[PDB]
């Protein structure tokens, strides 16, 4: 077995979350969210003399793609689902459908809030994102996302085409079984890491999405085969090692006219419509603590490989994953 595997594998075991189809408690928490966006609609739609519109929701996010991790102490779990709404896009406003979602779900729990891209509502402990799509049989094919908030200029609000299940799609299909479980591992590990070392500026944390997309173009399995039994063993260690000096590669320093300086910027595109670059709104600053963090935790892995303590390179991992991160006693 690969140096500290095993550590590997028991913090792994510490941080997943279960996804949406193995989590009751998640599951029930989406219904009620589910459930009171049907009984708000009724009223929202009683002053406009028909019928609220149906919707189909749908699984999203990390819960969906089982990528998820427990959050830390005082975090709150991030449930994503879409809902698309029985609507054509052109006859509605994309902000207007969005304020009939966030008007259902005025009373419930600690409120609800128009984002740019999802409306939010909270409870204690959780958020739900209701990602809000028009449908594609009423809006000539596509699916689009509501995107906009009132604050928004008109340019910044609008129905913009999206794929979030062909980007699921993308995650799960990349690699299969066990190479599949590692490239999850890898992804949890990197989010574990993003709410270590990412606390004191939340805002500057690397999204969940941008580091899942990250893995979909730069992740490559680390694994051995023994020449005799032919057994397979992973190397999570050394897969993280090439996927984070992979992200290094990627990162451009980038002119800034303002402040008559480059920043170094990860650029990250989903790989389905729209094709977006998912850490355009980190800044440069925010971007230059990102690449610096990054290489500290590539150092930290090189250091765990040549560790004659096991002590030490798992230390020199905790110091980057945290108190979850298994040291063994010298
Ligand atoms: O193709 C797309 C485009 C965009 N999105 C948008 O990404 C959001 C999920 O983005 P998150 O940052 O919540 O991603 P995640 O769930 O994978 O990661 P963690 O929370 O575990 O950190 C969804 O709420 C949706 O609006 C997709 O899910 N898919
Ligand atoms: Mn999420
Ligand atoms: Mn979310």
């Amino acid at each position: 077995m690969a140096p500290v595997q095993k550590q590997f594998r028991e913090f792994h075991d510490r941080i997943k979350l279960a996804q949406y189809d193995e989590n009751q408690t998640l599951r029930d928490e989406r219904d009620a969210v589910l459930t009171a966006v049907r009984e708000g609609l009724k009223k929202v739609f009683a002053d406009r003399g028909e019928a609220a519109p149906t919707f189909t929701p749908f699984n999203q996010g990390s819960y969906a793609m089982n990528t998820g991790v427990k959050p830390l102490e005082g975090g709150e779990y991030d449930i994503d689902v879409g809902i698309i709404l029985n609507i054509a896009k052109d006859d509605h406003d994309p902000v207007e459908v969005k304020k009939w979602i966030r008007d259902a779900l005025k009373d419930y729990g600690n409120g609800a809030e128009i984002r740019r891209s999802c409306v939010t509502v909270f409870k204690p402990g959780y958020h739900v994102d209701l990602a809000v799509y028009a449908d594609p049989e009423l809006s000539g094919g596509t699916l689009c996302i509501a995107k906009g908030k009132e604050n928004s200029g008109d340019e910044h609000r609008l129905w913009q085409i999206s794929d979030p299940q062909g980007f699921q799609d993308r995650i799960a299909s990349k690699l299969s079984g066990d190479d599949a479980a590692q490239f999850r591992r890898c992804i949890r590990y990197l989010k574990r890491w993003r709410d270590f070392r990412f606390s004191s500026d939340g805002n500057a944390a690397p999204l969940g999405i941008g580091l899942t997309a990250a893995a979909y173009w730069w992740f490559q399995v680390s694994k051995r085969t023994d020449p005799v039994s032919q057994n397979v063993t992973y190397d999570d260690r050394d897969a993280l090692e090439q996927f984070v000096q992979t992200m290094l590669d990627n990162f451009h320093d980038t002119w800034d006219s303002k402040d008559q300086r480059s920043y170094p910027r990860l650029t990250v595109e989903l790989p389905v419509q729209p094709y977006n670059d998912v850490f355009e709104k980190m800044t440069g600053m925010q971007m230059e603590s990102f690449k610096s963090k990054l290489q500290a935790l590539l150092n930290a892995l090189k250091t765990a490989k040549s560790r004659l303590e096991l002590h030490d390179a798992c230390k020199a991992l905790a110091d980057h994953f945290g108190s979850e991160f298994p040291v063994p006693e010298k």
